[PDB]
């Protein structure tokens, strides 16, 4: 029977197998049927040997319509070639190069390849039944077999080596699609998939991003690390919750002020100066903006549902405008002109501040925030530290790195509490104003 | 006229004062009437002189309610006696010992007196109109002199040498109570105080938190760093929206199971091995169990809510049950025994993870997680790197700390991509990972 030959599995490979409701890639079990017949079976990191040990007992069960190989490094799959009744086969993480041997598996519908060493995927052509397909981080150039592949779904093709993407144009179905860290400059193609919801192109070459504009049902896209300046494009893009443009070459955002429903925007590295266009986006919870040329950020006044908001390394000086933010907890200012922090102390749901590389004098304003449970303050010219630093519930440390729980000084020219009081700990300050307080 | 006392006091002491819609307590400006007069004005920051040189000036502001006289570092307040109709004062972080001239304010209903050196408040008897009183980071011992402001809704009195508290028992028009920081054992005189709906114990000696019974309005309640170990009577408080009882000496959180509107709960530091009581907290958001004897974690499976999770110094070795977890974006594992993190590869929204001080080899399973914007997997038994860590959104750090924006290692017995090569950077290992490639 079919559980006898788990036995047999089990037994040669000296491990034990479960049963489970689902199979998942990462199983070391089996599912059986309501005729007690097994259906499925993860062999998850047993070695590279584990598909030659045990073939034969895989070739005797009738049923097995769904297996599992993943992280084996399995450089040869030879044998897979007798299971005909698989519709799931997950083969990641393995160290395979010839996969001539899966156009055997005609009734395929879910493939996993992350992570082998494939160039030639010519034997997935006949594989019309696929509907999810996991191809990245392989060494794909040519993807011209996957024209024929219409029922697809979900495509992973990242961190290839794709420059041509005009064989995905009739992939109409398609609704995920990643192209991350490839080699791609025209996205023409593209335009065609318009129930596509997510979408991937980060690490590539990309200049004119007008193919997307068509895209209506895109709620998730990233266009990280590209050569992107115009994002006039993207204006008609209205479901976009979440949307990653990183390391590109951006000066105008206005396109964005009518995407009201983003939740998640990052724009870092580029050279944006207007966040006017912002003021509209009342949804956004997490803005990164660092690592811009912005030096106004009154636009950000009315975005109240803030939680994150990382602002560093631009040229700021006045922080005024943060003051109504009430929902604001993590704050990073890194590397600005500030000198005033004043109003910050009404930002009473802030746990993580930084405000190292400014030129700050006077962090006594912070005492009230009892919220806090970490900032930074290094390299500000703070000389005198108020008693009231030590009614925070945080550790004093004395590194060049931001740790949170904990209050980090580094390269302040302290003079009350010299530094040489505050390397020794939070105790040591303490004590240091409670021996010139009982002395008073 | 009320300008022209203005430009008097802005030529006295040389500064600038600005028009206000609405004075705050760091306002350097004032607020006018519709009959162009001042009826508010801020002198923040600007000297411990500024007192005895502007209250002739003051006293002309026939219509002065508000004063802000906040971080001057002033000695003596004896010239305030003289303002009469004062009802919102600032008098925060100066170096007040001495506050009797106070008494002859009697309209008062706003009192910051926060940061001074204040030990005796006999004179605040008098001032039965206050609502708000701040008298955080002081030197009290004594508080027998609140009895009779039974007008008070908002008293804090953190930072101070209090013991005995049961002056506070008639103050029961009070919602918010914080008395952090101080010497107290016994809080029986608070059961009293059934409007309260936030209150602040942190840092003080407590072991019976049983008058707290009947306090059913509490929404906010901060426990931390006191010698409890029996939370029953905190069973009936169903209201409850924020917990934090970290660094106590608790076992059993059954009690916990009936706060069905929690989201945040703080359990750090404390002696929990089961957390099967956290089972039906559906609407918990941040939960930090850091520092316990937790090894199983099945029971946080169900709670679909999650954004923020702390689970840091457990004996984990099982973190399959997280994998439901959509919406966990903050997720802290260090110092565990984990050896697999293949279940976390479903953790869509995941974008801050600490895996530092584990038995983890393989991290390939994180590849796809494309909102990961900082990982820390020092000291872990890593020997072989995944292509696809140049692949993220994040730059490479050899270093012994985390940082977010990073992927940060130290201490990993690294081979494939040495120590020496990660050290260099992002780009040095992607030409690691190329050269192979190119030649095999």
């Amino acid at each position: 029977s079919d559980l006898d030959v788990i036995r047999q599995i089990e037994q040669e490979l000296g491990m034990q197998l479960e049963p489970v409701d689902k199979l998942k890639w990462y199983s070391k079990g089996y599912k059986l049927d309501k005729d007690q017949r097994v259906t499925a079976i993860g062999l998850y990191d047993c070695g590279s040997d584990t598909l030659d040990r045990i073939i034969q007992p895989l070739e005797s069960l009738k049923s097995l319509s769904e297996l599992s190989l993943s992280s084996n490094q399995i450089t040869d799959i030879s044998p897979l070639a007798s299971l005909n009744s698989l519709s799931m086969l997950w083969l990641d993480r393995n160290q395979i190069t010839d996969i001539a041997p899966l156009a055997s598996l005609n009734s395929l519908s879910m493939l996993w390849l992350f992570g082998n060493k494939i160039s030639d995927i010519a034997p997935l052509e006949s594989l019309k039944s696929l509907t999810e397909l996991q191809l990245s981080s392989n060494q794909i150039t040519d993807i011209a077999p996957l024209a024929s592949l219409k029922s697809l779904t979900e495509l992973s093709l990242s961190g290839n080596n794709i420059s041509d993407i005009a064989p995905l144009e009739s992939l109409k179905s398609l609704t995920e699609l990643s192209l991350s860290s490839n080699q791609i400059t025209d996205i023409a193609p593209l335009a065609s998939l318009k129930s596509l919801t997510e979408l991937s192109l980060s690490s590539n070459q990309i200049s004119d991003i007008a193919p997307l504009e068509s895209l209506k049902s895109l709620t998730e896209l990233q266009l990280s690390r590209n050569q992107i300046s115009d994002i006039a494009p993207l204006e008609s893009l209205k479901s976009l919750t979440e949307l990653q443009l990183s390391s590109n070459q951006i000066t105008d955002i206005a396109p964005l002020a009518s995407l009201k429903s983003l939740t998640e925007l990052q724009l870092s590295r580029n050279q944006i100066s207007d966040i006017a266009p912002l003021e509209s986006l009342n949804s956004l919870s997490k803005l990164w903006l660092n690592g811009n040329q912005i030096t106004d950020i009154a636009p950000l006044a009315s975005l109240n549902s803030l939680t994150e908001l990382e602002l560093s390394s631009n040229q700021i000086t006045d922080i005024a405008p943060l003051a109504s933010l009430k929902s604001l907890s993590t704050l990073w200012l890194s590397s600005n002109q500030i000198s005033d922090i004043a109003p910050l102390a009404s930002l009473e749901s802030l746990s993580e501040l930084s405000l190292s590389s400014n030129q700050i004098s006077d962090i006594s304003p912070l005492a009230s925030l009892n919220s806090l449970t970490g900032f930074d303050v290094r390299r500000n010219p703070i000389k005198r530290l108020p008693e009231t630093i030590t009614g925070f519930d945080m550790e004093i440390l004395w590194n060049d790195f931001s740790s949170s729980g904990f209050i980090t000084f580094f390269d302040n020219p302290l003079e009350s509490p010299p530094p040489e009081i505050v390397k020794q700990g939070k105790e040591a300050v303490r004590q240091y104003f409670q021996s010139i307080e009982e002395a008073r």
